């Protein structure tokens, strides 16, 4: 992605897919697409924007 509203955009699709609890904190969301290779690249992204 080239714009970070863009990227959180597509975090919060990922946190959908993986049924991230809404008393989850942005790291424990995040950690559910680190942890799965499927979304490594939003993994990466999360750290680039």
């Amino acid at each position: 992605w080239n714009t970070k509203e863009e990227a959180k955009q597509a975090f919060k699709e990922a946190l959908k897919e993986k049924r991230v609890p809404s008393n989850a904190s942005w790291e424990q969301a995040m950690k559910m697409i680190i942890n799965d290779p499927r979304y490594s690249a939003l993994a990466k992204l999360s750290e680039k924007k």
